[PDB]
């Protein structure tokens, strides 16, 4: 029970702020209503706090062991027991398509449900991502492939996304894994892939579906020459799903990692052990990188939600500790050797820290749920009034913030959680150091922060012609211009909005100048990450401010008890974030407006 | 070679070309030690650190100490004990140790530069080796008879511990309840349980350990003032020949399991609970505990700061070497060309932003601790700064919480950039950076948490000091500012200096106003840590700019080759730090100028 849930804040966001309950009980969600939604969140939170979290420590202390001659991995018993708990409740099939055995629901609710597993034992969700991949394989497959996808979903097969090679990580287009077409239309995949998550998973599933990018012989270079292939660990009867002969795809190494140790991160050899790795061309078309980006988009959303979930149970652990730990006297009596001892929540610096953890943890939760409300065209219409096209664009703009800004912030602020515990924070007895170790990875896989920032500017803003960016900007400006108890917050948000507008203009300016002087484009790269983070802060402050507005109406209406405390905290957090986080964006804008290429022209030897 | 990558070149630059410590070398107290000898010593211990000391860095983490309950002792891994012997055999126990205890006299600026290499290669190795330096502290505070014991302890190389912390008394040292009961023969029996004691046992590295234990004499008043300091040896011993006799009643009962620094045995220490008394001797036969122990704390705080700085330095140099070799992607000026030549990642603007950020903070921090060390000898302070002993002492005290607090916090933050430079591989144990992070997380906690450093900085080192040491340092910064290739830096430093003056004035205002409104003092707590960090950023900016000024002179004088490259990087680092770090202080001042106690008045339950 390391994991501390927060269903209350999830429901507040989903219903009182974004109004996702408006589509519940109607249309696609005809058979699921607001009170069923609340019960599902509560149920998976209890399961996460119990069976799923019970093996959080065990997985880290007792990580998988690799047998190099069987090419398999043994997982610790307690963690497998948690996996079965997850399956027995059917939680690998929330938001899964109905025709695959799923329960239809808005994606905002689905990701909120997944938050609890990511918070209690993130690697358990990664192992359990098979069905969701089967759906993507289904959506992209031939009719015949759709039958396989249905089988995989029903049978609970695991799955992997196979891109990375030793010399091709960020530069996916440099991968050299080959695909050799056979007369009967199958392909033989030949190469070595690296860092593949869940490439083997002990006896959790009867099969693993590997989705492998490979370059067909003679195809062009870059990502555009790449194709995607369904490569099952086991051959299987394509009508009954019956498991057959082993396919030539074998794990040949398992990495030793700083954290997330219970997730087998594997070197994967295809067609190197005298057995062909048979693959099937997904959709029987050559459109590899486009197809895998359906999966990359899911992976990036999960990583951000993972980091945010971890920060939130990090904060709540730090809060509970701070509440019971007595140390020192109140600052108004610090000169009195005999003054009463106080719990450390009385100390200004501990309070500064807890509110920093709170505001960012809750600000990020708002961000990922906000992002999710544009993932269904029909939730996007009901709660935002935007059509499918703008919704998709707005969702694509927000993903790199969820991933890039969520991974970086979660890890940073976990430093505060650990600090709240003093020296005991450095002990394994408490979960925060594992939170830190487990979450460090989130700035790296599924595309690094710099890649996130490069995606954000060039594709999600410039290639987008700024349409999504402008929609969100307009919603921020609308809130600013609408009581007076939020007068100061709106002023601080107006400054920050303008600050981000300034950054966007400078970086655009640097791009335009690259028409005349190629090197000018380096200035965009230099400021890309600071800009991504600046947008994340602006969204946090805006969404917190929205939450404070709802909290004041509900407080004004007579809220009492625990409700009253919750709403009071939202008001405090929005005000604290506006007054302590948002002003730094002013300086950041001024730094971006003055970037120069000195650091680019400097001789490498001078570093 | 090793994980540990040294930087003797940058150390000698600071000691000689910037601060002119060589100007006291070869004469008087240091007459047996000239510039050439000092450098050869630095080169020598750098090689020891890169070889035998660093060799057991990984083993200490992977094969950590074990507590034996049958023996109440601790077992160390063989490889790490081999490193310890390498250190002892070289006589590196006694650099800066007083000559009458067998040490080599040297300026403290040189002493800590030598120690940086050990803290970089295997920091626990120095902690286990701090026995002799503790014997010197015991000597200076002890009676004549005790001076004889301390001489035996130094000569025979006994280990040592500082024993303050208890389960209910960490930062609040004065709340400790371990008691001392005076015996007829003038000795004392220490009775209590202490927590988190570094090196409380050390296997068979030494023949005895000197525990320096804070305890309250029966009947003494409360708080730190009621405490006394006691010499409590692991073994009784002949007070004149040093022959080791019967076991004393002070036993390790457990060894903690930690995020990092694993090879450092951190133990619960029981005094007089296993059936034999822990006999102790009142240090100096006076009741003056907390002042006496602070001789040790001041050393411990300097070591922790230098340790964090050492770790960032080798973290940065590891990331740089990696970035030089890793090919990934095309140059940004060719980003749309999928046939463009691949480049090494030092060509990517964000990688360069990240490397220059690591560089500037690493080298800026080395400058800070070496600058701080130039005020730890009266002779060096007068010769290189022209300040008397009293002022020097005050300026050194002012700078320690910056070395410790700002160094601790920055090192850990920027190691994130080091790990990020390796991409996914940074998450692997195959590379040392993830261990650097786990090993350095502790630096913000022991020897006083960052909040305690910030509280000490403002209340004792500025306010109680009447701003004299602070006014001296501000005067040197303003002198540099007033003196053209460094005009922009001096402009930005002027802004930064005023920004810190403002923060100081706001905070002083909040404190003085507590006379008429007690709650006003909470605003000091709310802003103290940010204020400490701003001074650290100001000092780094100043010192790097000073380094650039010497680098300009040296290139003007004709420097070539590797020298030229070094001086060029100092210019780039100084300008980059002034343009990308210092401006943020303006927003931080404005934030400190509008702190309020909303966060203090909020109900705990609203968190
Ligand atoms: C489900 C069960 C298994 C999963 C469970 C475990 C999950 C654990 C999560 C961690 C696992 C991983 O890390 S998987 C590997 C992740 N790898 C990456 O994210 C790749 C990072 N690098 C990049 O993104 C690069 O910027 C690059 C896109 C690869 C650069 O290549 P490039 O050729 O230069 O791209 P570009 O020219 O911009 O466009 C090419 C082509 O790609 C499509 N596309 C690009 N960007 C997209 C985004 N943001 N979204 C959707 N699609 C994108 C797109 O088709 C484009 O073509 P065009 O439309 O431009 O013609
Ligand atoms: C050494 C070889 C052994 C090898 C292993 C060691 C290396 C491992 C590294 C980690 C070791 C540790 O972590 S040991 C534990 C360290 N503990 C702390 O640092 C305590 C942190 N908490 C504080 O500092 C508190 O603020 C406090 C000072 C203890 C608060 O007590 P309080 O009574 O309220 O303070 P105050 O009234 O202001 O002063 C009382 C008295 O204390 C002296 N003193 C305080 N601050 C001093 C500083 N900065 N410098 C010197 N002396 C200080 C001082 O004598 C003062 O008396 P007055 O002068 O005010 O009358
Ligand atoms: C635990 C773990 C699990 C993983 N699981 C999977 C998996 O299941 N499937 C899979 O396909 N992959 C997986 N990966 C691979 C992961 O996605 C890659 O590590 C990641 O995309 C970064 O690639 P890289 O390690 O080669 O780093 P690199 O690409 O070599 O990056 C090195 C550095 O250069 C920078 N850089 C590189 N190119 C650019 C550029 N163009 N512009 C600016 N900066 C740049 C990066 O930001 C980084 O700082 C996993 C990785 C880890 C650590
Ligand atoms: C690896 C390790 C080795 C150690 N080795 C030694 C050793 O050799 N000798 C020894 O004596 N000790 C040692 N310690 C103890 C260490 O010095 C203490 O843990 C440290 O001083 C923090 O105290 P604490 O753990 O009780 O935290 P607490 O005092 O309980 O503090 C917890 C939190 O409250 C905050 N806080 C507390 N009081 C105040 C206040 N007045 N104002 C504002 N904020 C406040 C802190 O900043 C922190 O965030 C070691 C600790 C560790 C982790």
């Amino acid at each position: 029970s390391h994991y501390k849930s927060n269903v209350r804040d999830q429901v507040f966001n989903l219903f009182e702020v974004f109004g996702v309950d408006k589509v519940l009980g109607a249309d696609k969600f005809s058979d699921l209503d607001a009170d069923t939604a609340r019960e599902m969140l509560t149920e998976i939170a209890r399961l996460a706090e119990g069976p799923i979290a019970e093996s959080f420590v065990e997985g880290d202390r007792n990580p998988p062991v690799f047998d190099p001659e069987t090419h398999t991995v043994t997982l610790p018993e307690g963690f497998k027991k948690s996996m079965r708990a997850l399956f027995d409740g059917g939680w690998d099939k929330v938001g899964l398509a109905e025709h695959l055995g799923g329960i239809p629901m808005p994606r905002a609710l689905q990701w909120a449900l997944i938050e609890h597993i990511l918070g209690a034992n993130p690697a358990a969700y990664m192992y359990a991502m098979g069905p969701g991949m089967s759906e993507i394989f289904y959506n992209n497959g031939t009719d015949e492939q759709k039958k396989w996808a249905t089988i995989a979903a029903e049978r609970g097969w695991g799955a992997t996304m196979v891109l990375t090679e030793p010399d091709a990580g960020s530069d996916v287009g440099a991968g050299r894994t080959k695909a050799v077409q056979q007369p009967d239309g199958t392909w033989h995949i030949e190469g070595v892939k690296r860092f593949i998550t869940s490439a083997d998973s002990d006896d959790l599933f009867e099969n693993i579906m590997h989705l492998v990018l490979a370059r067909p012989e003679g195809a062009g270079p870059g990502t555009k020459g790449l194709s995607l292939f369904f490569v099952p660990k086991f051959h299987f009867d394509h009508e009954t799903g019956e498991i057959g002969e082993r396919n030539g795809v074998f794990v040949t190494n398992v990495e030793h990692k700083m954290g997330l140790k219970v997730s087998a991160t594997c070197e994967l050899s295809l067609g190197q052990h005298g057995i062909p790795a048979v693959g099937w061309l997904v959709g029987e078309v050559h459109n590899g990188i486009a197809q895998m980006f359906d999966v990359i988009e899911q992976a990036r959303m999960m990583v951000g939600t993972k980091a945010i979930a971890t920060l939130s149970t990090g904060y709540l652990n730090a809060l509970e500790y701070a509440k019971e730990r007595v140390q020192g006297a109140d600052m108004t009596q610090m000169t009195d050797k005999t003054a009463p001892r106080v719990t450390i929540t009385h100390h200004p610096d501990v309070r500064r820290s807890l509110m920093t953890q709170k505001a960012y943890a809750e600000g990020l939760r708002a961000i990922y749920l906000y992002t999710a409300t544009f993932q269904d065209a029909e939730v996007a219409q009901a709660v935002h009034g935007v059509d499918g096209d703008l919704a998709a664009r707005v969702n694509d703009l927000l993903l790199p913030i969820v991933k890039g800004f969520g991974s970086e912030t979660a890890y940073a602020k976990l430093t505060e959680s650990l600090q709240t515990l003093g020296g005991s924070g450095f002990l394994q007895d408490y979960p925060i150091e594992q939170y830190i170790r487990d979450s460090k990875i989130d700035s790296l896989y599924a595309g690094t922060t710099a890649i996130q920032a490069q995606d954000f500017f060039f594709r999600k803003i410039i290639r987008d012609k700024g349409q999504a960016l402008a929609y969100v900007a307009g919603e921020i400006e609308q809130f600013i211009k609408n009581n007076g108890r939020l007068k100061t917050e709106r002023e601080l948000l107006a400054t920050a909005l303008a600050d981000v507008q300034g950054m966007a203009a400078s970086l655009t300016g640097y791009l335009m100048a690259a028409q005349e002087d190629a090197a000018s484009i380096y200035k965009v790269g230099l400021g890309s990450v600071r800009f991504l983070m600046a947008v994340g802060d602006l969204l946090s402050g805006w969404l917190l401010a929205r939450q404070a507005a709802v909290a004041i109406e509900k407080l004004d209406a007579g809220a009492t008890g625990a409700d009253k405390s919750f709403y009071e905290g939202k008001i405090a957090a929005a005000s604290f974030f506006a007054k302590n986080m948002l002003p730094l964006l002013t300086s950041t804008r001024q730094i971006i407006e003055n970037l120069d290429n000195d650091v680019m022209e400097l001789d490498e030897a001078a570093f």
